[PDB]
């Protein structure tokens, strides 16, 4: 390899001369080289979701996103229950993550989180044949924040119907149906929410709390006390204090999350294993500054409602200088598009933009540009395509100029001067001039 990976706290490596999907190939390579997890910091949400799908193409290591709440700061609305489930799962497993890539956008990385000690402290496991009564389980579920419904359809719900208890654990893809004989769990079975029908039997399940904050009697008492240390209380029933005191979670309650905890919310960095390598794209400083400014604007413009006085931004988000202070504890690879000058910490990787390969599909000399490239380029060329199907809108089309792409799911399988086919989300291609390989995505042809 043309670069070593940084290891010391605060030690940077800058990799330059990147274009298109090259970044995704590099994060995949880094995750494969690094014994330990990799946390990829993307400048914003659009890039983080793009990078998730692209990196997945080029590695068989797990690629996960820490899901953002997807509300704006001090939103009048609460996050989608599927997002909360995904976040709780990801946060819960993060400290023991050994390999793979966790992608976190800048805005998300700056948001303070519940402490891992809360997740584990409110977690529940149960096993078949284990001594649990339906009534005993219900009381734990209520304190854990779960909502008692007649029929379970969403995460964070449970239903008590006769001798059964249904529940949809936060942090689980599926819901479960438990039957009880003699105050022990007779069985646990996946079930399907749409048909409400029992499927496969399972040995055991784990549940996480229904929110990223406690909502039991003690936490409500804490919330009330800390609310009074901070804000006024009005009598009106639509006042946040009044609602939470009655056991009701108002929409948007997430932005008073700190009031449910007796200590300040930690940085997300507190979850990262000691052997974590950071990687980032874009301009982390300008992205962080833009978010900080954005979060202040939300505070200033939304802080005028006497029913909903807001906590200061520092209670929920790192300042930019705090973010860079946290970053100093970790080795980081910075991925840059530009050609870098010679420096101890810099390596250029040799990716260049593809030439003009655009088709003039109104037939004159239509594929003339693709043609001349394929005849001239004497390394492997790998076409990239979004589906297993439309691998033939292209692949049947490539049989027209004597190209029959062999197909692989690994870049390192492309030997010699072969033409190849890959399925994945890679948006734009490149020419790796060091390895002498070209990737061509559909978007480069159109
Ligand atoms: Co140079």
């Amino acid at each position: 390899y043309r670069y070593t990976l940084p290891v010391k706290a605060g030690e940077q490596r800058l990799l330059g001369e990147l274009t298109g999907a090259a970044c995704a190939t590099l994060v995949a390579e880094i995750a494969e080289r690094h014994a330990g997890p990799v946390v990829l910091i993307a400048p914003d949400m659009q890039n983080a979701l793009r990078l998730h799908d692209e990196i997945s193409q080029f590695t068989d290591q797990m690629v996960m996103n820490l899901a953002d709440w997807e509300t704006l700061p001090y939103d009048s609305f609460s996050p989608h229950q599927d997002i909360i489930s995904s976040r709780l799962s990801t946060l819960y497993q993060l400290p023991t993550m050994q390999r793979g890539v966790l992608i976190v956008p800048v805005n998300t990385l700056m948001q303070r989180v519940c402490p891992h000690s809360f997740l584990h402290g409110h977690a529940l496991v149960m096993k078949k044949g284990q001594r649990l009564s339906r009534d005993a389980l219900r009381t734990q579920l209520d304190s854990a924040g779960y909502r008692h419904v007649d029929q379970v359809m969403e995460h964070g719900e449970y239903a008590t119907r006769g001798a059964l208890l249904d529940l949809f654990p936060m942090g689980s893809e599926l819901p479960y149906r438990l039957d009880f004989f003699d105050d022990e769990i007779d069985s646990l079975r996946v079930f399907d929410v749409d048909s409400q029908r029992t499927l496969e039997e399972v040995e055991a399940i784990n549940l996480l709390p229904a929110h990223e904050f406690p909502t039991d009697k003690a936490a409500i008492e804490l919330f009330r006390s800390q609310w009074r240390d901070t804000f006024e209380v009005k009598r009106d029933p639509e006042h946040i204090y009044q609602q939470v005191s009655k056991g009701t979670l108002p929409a948007g309650i997430e932005y008073w999350q700190p009031l449910f905890f007796s200590e300040p919310l930690p940085p997300l960095f507190s979850y990262f294993p000691a052997n974590t390598l950071l990687v980032n794209t874009g301009d982390l400083e300008t992205s962080a500054e833009r978010f900080q400014a954005d979060t202040l604007a939300r505070f200033e413009n939304r802080g005028v409602d006497p029913m909903r006085p807001l906590l200061p931004p520092q209670s929920l988000w790192l300042r930019v200088d705090e973010l860079f202070s946290e970053l100093k504890n970790w080795p980081r690879v910075q991925l840059k598009t530009e050609h870098l000058p010679t420096k101890a910490a810099n390596a250029n990787l040799g990716f260049q933009k593809l030439p003009d390969l655009a088709v003039q599909a109104q037939q004159k000399a239509p594929l003339d540009a693709l043609r001349k490239f394929l005849e001239t380029f004497d390394g492997p060329v790998v076409f990239s395509v979004e589906s297993e199907g439309r691998r033939e809108a292209l692949g049947e089309l490539l049989a027209r100029i004597k190209i029959a792409p062999q197909r692989i799911m690994r870049l390192d399988e492309a030997s010699d001067r072969g033409r190849y086919l890959m399925i994945g989300a890679a948006e734009h291609g490149f020419v790796d001039t060091v390895r002498n390989l070209a990737l061509i995505c559909e978007s480069d042809l159109l």
